[PDB]
């Protein structure tokens, strides 16, 4: 099992072994989201970390047959079970490494989509009936193990949208929809939540919230650009 709680991450690997770069990635990530001043903009992520509600996994690109998408599919099935028990506000953070000096943002985004595609082959459940399977559909979302997920890519190549620089690796952030229960967009609590996060972004990032955050074409939110560019709705790369 490559699904880890905070206390388990140190045993992922040591030195040049598979996952040997993971402990440091984990520390860098926790430093970013627990930072005092300015605070990390998403206080939900900070709270989740503080409360022990974040789990972690990794992909080691050097060893795709043993530390790659097949194993991550197992980790994600295990995570999904965990995420529906106990606290609603859990996240899985998946580091993809080793880090690649000099990678550009478009490169990390390509790697992200390729990984999502590779996972589809290892899904043991049918695609959910409530979500269209066609990625050009306005209501498409990425699904796995029987349900849609919220997922986004973090990268060190986010220079202006620093909120999405979580350390030196391409980093995937996975959540089941349960996380958002009680903070839907129409709700009083949901409007408060978005206010608070956005106020945080305005003290942290060099660029404001992206227009695609605002329902349709959620895929564009997975791989925000570092600027105000807006991708074509029917151009999801999956
Ligand atoms: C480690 C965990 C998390 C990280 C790293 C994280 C990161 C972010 C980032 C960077 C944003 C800014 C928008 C974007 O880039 O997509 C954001 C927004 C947001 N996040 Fe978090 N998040 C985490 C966990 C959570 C959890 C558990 C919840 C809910 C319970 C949550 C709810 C929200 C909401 C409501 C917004 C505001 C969206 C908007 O203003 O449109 N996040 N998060
Ligand atoms: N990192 C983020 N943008 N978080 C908020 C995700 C919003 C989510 N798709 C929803 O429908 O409630």
């Amino acid at each position: 099992s490559y699904l880890w709680r905070d206390s388990e991450v140190s045993r992922s690997g040591s030195g040049d072994e598979p996952f040997g770069w993971v402990p440091e990635a984990h520390s860098v990530f926790t430093e970013r989201i627990l930072a005092e001043e300015p605070p990390y903009p998403c206080y939900f992520g900070t709270q989740g970390q503080q409360r022990g509600n974040n789990s972690f996994s990794a992909v080691d690109t050097r060893y795709p047959d043993t530390h790659g998408p097949a194993a991550l599919a197992r980790s994600l099935r295990a995570y999904r079970q965990r995420a529906w028990q106990g606290p609603k506000r859990q996240t899985l953070i998946v580091f993809v490494g080793p880090a690649v000096p000099g990678a550009e943002l478009a490169d990390d985004h390509r790697r992200f989509w390729t990984l999502l595609d590779e996972l589809r082959a290892y899904d043991t459940e049918p695609w959910p009936a409530d979500v269209p399977a066609d990625p050009s559909d306005p209501r498409w979302q990425w699904c796995f193990d029987g349900e849609p997920w919220f997922i986004f890519a973090a990268s060190p190549a986010y220079k202006d949208r620093r909120s999405r620089d979580l350390g030196p690796c391409l980093t995937l952030v996975f959540q089941v929809r349960r996380v958002f229960e009680g903070i839907g967009g129409s709700t009083v609590a949901g409007k408060a939540a978005r206010r608070r996060v956005r106020e945080g972004l305005a003290r942290y990032d060099r660029i404001g919230p992206h227009p695609t955050l605002g329902t349709d074409f959620k895929w564009r939110q997975y791989t925000l650009p570092d600027d105000d560019s807006v991708a074509a709705p029917d151009a999801c790369p999956v």
